[PDB]
C-alpha cells in the first residue's frame, strides 16, 4: 500500500471545512512536536489612523531563564472585541531599537521578502483567517533571541482603539527542564 | 483504509442534509453516555448589554453529582422575530465576577471558543451549535453549576421572543436503578 | 545478589552528611515521581509574640483550573532573612473558615495526632532542619481540596516581623495536561 | 500511484496556507538553481500612463553572464496606499521601441502572458505573482538586460508609494569560488 | 557493587583529611573540562551593608565566549583578621537592579542556594566553598558577565583585609591552539 | 590518498595572492569609503552585515580578509586592523594604541617610492573564537592616519567574509 | 599517481617567472605602444583579437597575462589594469578611480633606484566568468600616468592570451 | 570478590577513632613507599603577636649531598610544650629570599590556592589535628629544591614564646644510596 | 603515511606568519613595556614566569618567540635579543656588544619609509639546551636603542613560551 497521498488528501479535505464547534476563527496545528509553547497577551494602544503600533517580544519570567532554548514557529491568533471596527495590517521581524516605526519606515519592510497578515472587519460575521505563523526552524532562534523580534500593526482606516482588540502570540519551542525533586 | 473513511466522514459534514433548514451538522462526543438538554429563554437584553445564565442542572440528574461530563453543546433555535446578532460562550465562574459588559469582553478575548450568531436575510445563519469539552478539566455533574452561559447583543435590543437556546450535556448514563421509588 | 539493604545503607549514609554545596539547609527528595510540583510564596505579616499567623492554600491560576488533580505530599521550605531573630512553631491542616486561630485554638490542634515543625534561630550558623513535608497519598487530596487546607505559625518569643522570613511551600501532584497544538 | 500524488499537489495549491495574507502560492522552477530578487519602486505613474524598467542585473551576478536563466517570477508586495489597478508583464526589447501607451497595448494583446492587479476591498487580490520561462528561448544572464518589465495604471494615478515589486530570477548556481577575492 | 563504592565515596567526604585546616572537601563537576579561578578582595563593607562583584572573565579566556560553563565554585580563604559573619551567593543580573540591602534579601530568600560564613573561635568554619550549576540553564563564557557574586556583612563592619574569595569556573578546555601568536 | 587531498597550496612573494578557509563556504564582501579623518585621528566602522545574510546570525564564520584598493590620490600612511567590543569603548588616540599593541594582529599601509607597495590584504581567523554572523556586528574595523589626514576619497576598502553557505534557497519567494 | 600528476609547480621571488592555465591550450600575444598620454590622463586600448583567431568568437579563454617591457626612457610611474564594459563608459580620471578601487585586480609600475623593479607581469582569470574569444573585444586594458606624462615610446606592452587550441587546420587553404 | 571498597571502608572507619595508645595527636601514613624520610627540628623564636616567624628548609649534611633526590610529600608534626598558650596559623611555600614576611605579605599568600594549618590551644585537652602535609609528587621536587621552600607561622593572639613549642617537619623522598663496602 | 603526517608546513615572505614547536604543548605570553631607556643605553628584563606556571619549574620548554607590537609613536631604531646568565653580569654598552656578536641569535627593528617594516617576531629554541620553566628566570631579554632614546611608550613586547601542558587540573580548588 502507498500512504503518502492519503494523508495529504485527508488533511487538505479537512482544514477546508466549516464543520462544527468554532466561530469564524481559522484552524491551527503544531510545529516540531516534543515541543511545548507559550502564549503572550497584547492589548494594543489606541493607535491612530495610518498609525502603527508595535511591541517587542518580552518572554516570561519562568522561560526567559533558559535562553538558548530553540524556537520553531510563532503563531499569532487575534481575538477581536465586538468593538473591533477598523481593519489592519500586521506582521513581525527582528530589530535593534535604533529603528522607529515611522509610518514610512513600516511600509518599507512590510513590502519585501516576508509574511504579513491583513485583518478586516467584515459585516458577514467576521474575517475567518485570523491567525498567522512564522518559522524559525532555519533562522535558528533561541529564547533569548525573541527579545530582538517584535510584532507590529498598522491601522489602515479606523483609528483602532485599545478596546478594539487583543492579540495572543503563541511560541513553539523546546520543552523546558522538568524538576523531579522538591526545593532547597 | 482509514484515510478513505476519514475523507467520507468529512465530506458528509459538508453537504446540505434533508433534515436541516440551515442548522449545520452536530456529531456527539461519547458512547455509553447519554445527554440532557436545557431550555433558555433569554430575558430581553438591551443593545451592547449582555445576558447570562448559570448552569442549573435539573431535578432528576442533579442527584448523581458524581457523574462526569464530557462535553456540552449549545444549539440555539431562533424565533422568526430573531433580528439581532450576538456573541455567546461560557466558562467557570465566581458569582461575584459580574457580567459587566467590560468584564465580558475581557474573557471573550483570550484562550477560549466563542460563537457569533447574526441574522442574515438569505435564509438564516447555519452553524447554530457549538460544543465545549470537560474531559481533561475533569467535570462532574455538580461542577456544572460553577459554569454559566453568556450572551452579548451587539446590535438590536435583543428581544425575549427573539430566540431560545438548548444546552446539551454529554455525561455518564445514570444507573437503570431498576427498583420503583420509595 | 540481594539489593534491598544496599540502597537503604547508601541513602542513610548520605542524607546524614555535611558534604559540599549547601548552607545550613537540610535535604529533600521527591514523592510519587511522574509528578510535577508547584511552589508558593508566603511572606508573613508582622505577627506579635504569642501570636499566630496563617494563610490558606491558594492554588495558582494555571493549575487551579484542574481540581481533581491528586496531591501526594506538600513540603515547606523556609528561607529566613538575616533579620530572622525569633523562633517559631509551624504546621498545617484542613479547615472551614469558621474556625479562628485564637492562640488558644492553635495549641489545641498543634498538640495531637499530627506533624509540626519548630524553627529556632541559633547563633551557631542557623538551624539546619528547615523544611517539613506532609503526605496526602492516603487522605486523598485533589487540587481543589488544597484551598481547604492552610499553613500556620506561632511566634513563641520574638514578635516576628514580615522581614524576618519568607516561606515557600512546594506541592507534589500529577502532571497537568500538556497541549501539543497551538491556540484558537 | 503518480496520479494520486498529482491530485495531492494540486489540492495543496488550492487551500489558504498559514503564511499568506492573500498572496497565492508560488512554486519554483528548478533544482540546482538559485535565484536572485530585485526591488522596483515604480515612479508615480499617471492614469492611462505606463511605467517600465529594464532588467538591470546586480553587481555580483552581472559578472557571470554565461549563466543561464530558467524562469523569472514577479511578486509584488503592495503598500496599504495601493489604490490603483494595473496590468503588468515583460518581454524582449529594442530600447527605441517606446512605452507609448499605444505601443504597449499592441503587445499586451497577442501571444503572451500578462498579470492584472486590482485593488479590492474584501482583503486584497491574491495571485500577486506571475512567472515567465526562458528555458526554450535560451536565456543567458547577460540576456536579461534585453528584457524589461512593464506596468499600466488603468485607473488611479498610481502613486510611487502605492507599491513595490520583487523580481525573482531562477538560474544556475554561481561557482562556490572558494578563494577570497583579489 | 555500585552501592558499596557509593558508601566509600560518602564516607571519604566525611573525614578530616591531611590537607585542610577546616576547609571542607570540594569535588569537581566535569571531565575534559578545565577551570579558572578569580580573586576578590572585597571593599570594606559596613555592617548590614552588602558588597557585590560582577563576573569579569579574564583576558585570555574572555576570548572564547562560545565555550560552555558547567558549574562555578566559590572558595573563600579568610584572613586571620576575618572577624565578621556574612551571607553570600550569586545570580543573573540586570545592572540596574541595585544591591540595596532590601533588594538583596528579596532574592536571598527564594528558590536558590546561599552560603553563610561565621567566624567561630574553636578553629574556623569548615565548608568555605559552595558551587552552582549552569549545565541546564546553558551557560556560555560570555554569559558569565551577566551573573555576579554578592555578600552581606551581618555583623562586624567587614574589613577589606578580613578576607579574599576565589571563584572557580568549570568549562570546556580551550583549543591547544598549537601555533605561536601573531 | 590523504597526501593528494591535502596537496592544495600555492602562493609567492607579491601583491597578488590569496587562498580561502574551508570549502563549501561562500563569502561576502563589504564596501567602506572612510571619512576625511584627521591626522592622528582614527576612523572606524562596525561590521554591518548585509540584508540577505544578516538573517542567520547563527551561521558560522571562518575568516575575514580585508583587501583595500586605494585611490591614486591616497598619500597618507596609516595603520589599520579590527576587533570585537562594546560600543562603549571609544577610539581616542590613546585607546587605539592600547589594542594595537596587543597579542592581536594589525597592518600598516604607507605609500613610498620603493619598488612595489605592501600587500593590501590581511586576514583574520574565527575558526576557534567561534564567530556567528550575528557576532560580526560586535566587531568593527579601525584606522589611524599617522601622517597626512586621509580623505574619504584617498581609499576604499573591501572586507571579505568566509562563512557557511546560506540556505539552498530551495523555492521561489513570497 | 594523482600526486605525481599534480606535482607541477615552480617559481621564486624575482622578475623572471610565469606558469600557464590548463594544457592543450595555446595562447596569443598582442602589441601595444601607448600614447603620449598626459599626466593624470589615462590611456586605454580595446581587446583587438587578431585576424586568424578572431574567427572563432566561440572559443574559450582561460587567462590573460599582461607583461610589459618598458623602454630605458620609461620614467613615469603608472597604474594599469583592465576589465569589460560598454564603449559608452569613458575613461575620465574620476571614472578610472571608481573601478580601480573595486573587488577587481590592478598593477602599479614605477621606476625607482631600489634593487630591482616590480614584476611587469600580471595575469587575469576567465576560467569562471567564462570568456569566449569574441568576448575579448568587450574587455580593454587601461593605464593612468600618475606622474610624468608617459610618451608613446616610454613603453610597449605584450598581452598573452591562454585559450583553446584553434582548428587543427587539417588541409591546405582555398 | 570485589575488594576496592572494603579497603576504603576499613581505612575510613579507622583513621576516625580515639582507639588506644596516643595523646590528642592525629594520625599519619606514608607517601610513595620504597622511600625513606628525614625529620627536622624547629624551635621558633619568641615571635610577637600578629608577628610571623619562618625558617628556610635546611637539608642535613648527609642527604644534602644528593640533590636531585625526589621528594613526595612533607609532613609537619608539631609537639607543643605545656607552655603553648597561643594559637597560630602555619603553612609553607617556595621562595626567593627577596621576599620578606611583612605581616601584610604573609596574609597575601596565606589566602589563595594553597594549604594552611591552624593550631589553637584548647582547654579540653589539646587540639588533636596537629599535623599537615604537602605533596610534591607533581611539582617535582628534588632535594636541592627544598632550600627554596620554607615554612611559616603567624601568632594570631598571644605573643608566642620559643618555649611555647617545637616543630618537626618530616620529608618523604627516595632512599639514598647504601654503601656496602668499607671506606678509603 | 609518514609522508602525510610530516606534511605540515605553511609560510610566505610577509609580516604575518608563525608556526609552533611540538603539539600537546601549550604556551604562555608575557607583557613588557620597556623603559625610557636612553640612546646607546640598553634596557633588559628577566624572565618573570607567571604565577600559575611558575609552580612547575621542572616542566620543559621548547621555544620562545618574541613578537613586539610597537606604538605608532615608536620612532627609534633598536637591536634586541636575549640569553641566560647570572644577575652578576651587567648591561654596560660594552658588555652588550660582546654577546650581540656571538654564535647566538638577534633582531633589529628600525622604522623606515620603505614598503613594509621587518618582522617583529623572532623565536629561540630550547629543545636541545633543555630548558625547564624554572630555568627561564636565568634568561632575560635585552634591547639597545642605537638612535633616538626610545620611551616606555614607544613599544610593548609579548613573549610567547612553548612548553608542556601543565597538570590536567583534574579537580576543583582548595
Ligand atoms: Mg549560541
Ligand atoms: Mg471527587
Ligand atoms: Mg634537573
Amino acid at each position: 500500500a502507498l500512504t503518502q497521498q492519503v494523508n495529504r488528501l485527508a488533511n487538505i479535505a479537512s482544514s477546508s471545512a466549516p464543520s462544527l464547534q468554532h466561530p469564524t476563527f481559522i484552524a491551527s496545528k503544531k510545529c516540531r512536536a516534543g515541543y511545548t509553547y507559550t502564549s503572550l497577551d497584547v492589548r494594543p494602544t489606541r493607535t491612530e489612523k495610518d498609525k502603527s503600533f508595535g511591541q517587542r517580544l518580552i518572554i516570561p519570567v519562568p522561560v526567559s531563564e533558559y535562553p538558548k532554548k530553540k524556537v520553531s514557529c510563532v503563531q499569532v491568533r487575534l481575538n477581536p472585541s465586538p468593538k473591533f471596527n477598523s481593519t489592519i495590517w500586521v506582521s513581525l521581524r527582528r530589530l535593534d531599537e535604533t529603528t522607529l516605526l515611522t509610518s514610512e519606515n513600516v511600509f518599507k519592510l512590510f513590502t519585501d521578502g516576508l509574511a504579513v497578515l491583513i485583518y478586516q472587519h467584515v459585516p458577514t460575521g467576521i474575517q475567518p483567517n485570523n491567525k498567522i505563523t512564522f518559522d524559525m526552524s532555519n533562522v535558528g532562534a533561541e529564547i533569548g533571541d525573541m527579545g530582538k523580534y517584535a510584532l507590529i500593526v498598522y491601522s489602515k482606516d479606523d483609528v483602532l482603539e485599545a478596546d478594539e482588540m487583543v492579540i495572543h502570540i503563541d511560541i513553539e519551542h523546546q520543552r523546558i527542564p522538568s524538576a523531579s525533586t522538591l526545593p532547597v
